[PDB]
Parts: structure tokens; sequence; C-alpha cells
């Protein structure tokens, strides 16, 4: 699971919000430095933290990845975005993970909730999980 | 990083071993099960733990995942495997990860090390990462 | 908590054996679920049943978590082991050292549904070991 | 420990600090990195420095770690602070309450060659804190 010191939507945030991110060999150290293993796949979505709280208020669908929820939002306009696959997934630690570069331009689906204590308390709702894109 | 109920070697067997594994989708059920979260990828090879330890005994080699190591084996024979491949990795939890299959004969390349304490003492070297299949 | 068990199960893993041997020895079972030697472990020295029973006492506020309301206190005193760490400098579970302290002290559980995974026969389990009196 | 920090740096986050708060306040930083409320934790209240400098001293059986020879003890006792988890039933780390003992004893710290991520000014280190006395 996530690192405990982050609340769901400051992991989020983390892994998937970078308006600018390198390419992805660097763009995923700065995530797989609080794990213990390289990520096999993630998405940055080039846009901003508050831009997908927007989101979250758009009517509740179903989680394309997780079909017996129904608290998924999805964005209104296609987003830049950057998806990085891992190479190496044998890789034992994340000091060698390098990652291939995947550019594109899609929806995003994601999974909204109340915000956590540590949470700011400008969003009351808040961006959990990346669901997909489309 | 993995279930501290089992050494390196237990937990490669259960991802790793599996003579007539069912259906992906299926079959990783009995990984995920230790988890929080369903594993991306997994390759099962259709073979038995004792064949795995001795191909450690083969020349040593850079594990090409991990090109820092030279603690690898690469089989001398292509051996039958099933890989899965996650087809929702936006899951939650891991009550609804659905795999795709891909049969397929390949070379394998693992990483052996000395047995942990709790391993068995038949086996003082033993495979603790698949690296990779060629 | 290894997530291929509920609450309830690691609860009874925990907390629940009726004729524990020595703490250094019972401990093990514990911690081979863990990367570090547990600091304190309570084995009561009771039944599954006993404890759902219990469950049906008066609900109190958790003493060690006062935002929950779903305690509850044991009746009587239960004779139990309690396990304290002697060595918690220790780095790994290799050789985790424990002294005994057996006693007789009431319970506090906290009780919740049953998860869809446990027994359907139980509608209502213990869950967390919240304190003991 | 969070793989970010090297086992020297996770060291001096949990054990050193000058002059701590109080022991609920000063658990929270520690906590923030954990699931659950750590049940016990010292405070020397002393410099990274002089830490290392202690590393230097005769080298002994690590009490807690019997099969390790890489401790080494303080020559004199130090101010502390330990914090006893009052509440180890909880649930989260959302309340966590400590009380507070100062003190004042020798230390034991395991000392080790630096991690590569650590300063190359410190070729050994203390990387935990195996008990004190
Ligand atoms: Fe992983
Ligand atoms: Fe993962
Ligand atoms: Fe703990």
């Amino acid at each position: 699971m996530r690192p405990p010191q982050f609340t769901r939507a400051q992991w989020f945030a983390i892994q998937h919000i970078s308006l600018n991110p390198p390419r992805c060999t660097i763009a995923m150290r700065a995530i797989n430095n609080y794990r213990w293993r390289c990520k096999n796949q993630n998405t940055f979505l080039r846009t901003t933290f508050a831009n997908v709280v927007n989101v979250c208020g758009n009517q509740s669908i179903r989680c394309p990845h997780n079909r017996t929820l129904n608290n998924c939002h999805r964005s209104r306009f296609r987003v830049p975005l950057l998806h990085c696959d891992l190479i190496n997934p044998g890789a034992q630690n994340i000091s060698n993970c390098r990652y291939a570069d995947r550019p594109g331009r899609r929806f995003y689906v994601v999974a909204c909730d109340n915000r956590d204590p540590r949470d700011s308390p400008r969003y009351p709702v808040v961006p959990v999980h990346l669901d997909t894109t489309i």
C-alpha cells in the first residue's frame, strides 16, 4: 500500500499530477523514492490538483477498473498526459528502473472521496485514485 | 515488499512455479491473496522448484533486468510458461483483478542466493527472484 | 494484519490461546507474520465463542480508541498470558525474547459486523483487543 | 523505516533530539511515517556528531542483537526523553498518547559503514539504537 506519511489524495498528486514531467525514467524517480520496488505503470496527468478536484464534482459514474464502485468521475475534456511503462520489471530495487514514454491526450477517470484529516481543509472532496484514462 | 511470513525462495515458488496453472484470473488469486493490491504482471514457470534450484548451479551471468548484479542463471532449455498481465491496473483492491493470458515457451533467468534460515536445509542455494524470460 | 486474514481471524491468532506455551515460544507464530518483534501481546485463555458472547455485553467507549463506541468489557476476569518483549532493540524476528507475565484480568474488545470472508454463523465478531484491566 | 531514508537518517529522526517537546507532541513526527503508534521511543538529547564519536568507542556485542558485534556504548550517561505509549490498543495514529519519562542513561548504538546516500564526510554512522542502560 501507499506510504503512510501521505493521505490518499497527497499520494495521488505525487503519482498522477505533473504539468511538465521530464522523461519517464527521470519522472518516476520521484515516486519510486518512496517505494521498495519500482511501479510497473504510471500515468502523469498534465494538469493541476485543483482541476482534478473540480472533476470530482462531475456526475458520479461506475469506475471502469472497479466495477462495484460508483464514486468515479470523468473529465469533460481530454488532457495531455505522459504514460510510463516499466521496461525491466525484474528490477529488485529502485536504483535501476527504466521506463518507456507514452505521451498522449485522453479523458481521465478518477475516484473521489471525502478528505483525510491530514488533507487541506480547502478541498473537502478529493481524488484518491486514478481509475483509468479513455 | 514480500509477505514477511515467506522467505524470498518461498515467495518465488508461490509466484513463479506452477506446473498446470488455471486461467490467469484464477491462478493469480493465490498470489494476490497475500497482497493489498493486484500484481501487475506475473510469469508462471511450468516446472518444479527442484528444477529451478538446479539452474542456480549454472554459470553465473549478469542479470538482464538488474545489470549491476551477476548472480543470475539461465536455463539451458526453454520451458513452458504462462504469463499473466493485469487488464485493470486501476483496481483498488484484490477482489476484482482480471488478467490476460499469454502462454509461451522460453528460457528463464533467475537470481539465486544462499537460503534463509527458514528455508529447507535441502537446498543451500535457492532462486530468490525471476529476473526475465528470453 | 496480513491481508489474507479478516480482522476476527487475526484477533484469534494474536489473542485467543487456551493453553499457550512460554511466551518466547508462543510469540513465534505471531512474529512470523511480521518484520519486527511485537513489543507486547496478551493471550486470552478463552474460546472464540466466549469472546463472541462478550460482544453481546453493554457497548462502551473504547478506552484506547476514544472516538469508537463499539467496545465490550468482559463481566469477569479471565486467565491470560501477557508477553513483554525483553529485547526491543532487536532488528529482526530471528531471536525475539519475551518475559512471561501470567495473570487474570478483565478484557475489553472491539466488536464489529463480520467480514464477508468470515463464517456466516457469527454475525458480530471481535476485531481488536482494546485493553485489559 | 521509510525507504527514502538511510538507516542513519532514520536513526536521527527517531533518536536524536536536543530539546524535545512533551512526548505526545514529539512522537507525532515519527508516527506520521507509520500506520500504527510506536510503542516506545527514546530521544537522546545529543548531537549527531556526539553519537558518531561514540561509534569510535570499543565495539561490543549488541545486547538486543546478540549475533552482532558492531555496537558501541556511550562512556557517560546522556540526558534523554523516553516515551511510552499509554494507549497501545490504538487502531491508528490519530491519537497516540504518550507518557513522558525523562532520564539520563548510557546508550548503546549499532554503527555501520555509511549508506551511499549518506554524507561522505562520516564514514561510519549510527544505524540503530540497541538499548539504554
Ligand atoms: Fe509491486
Ligand atoms: Fe503495486
Ligand atoms: Fe506495531
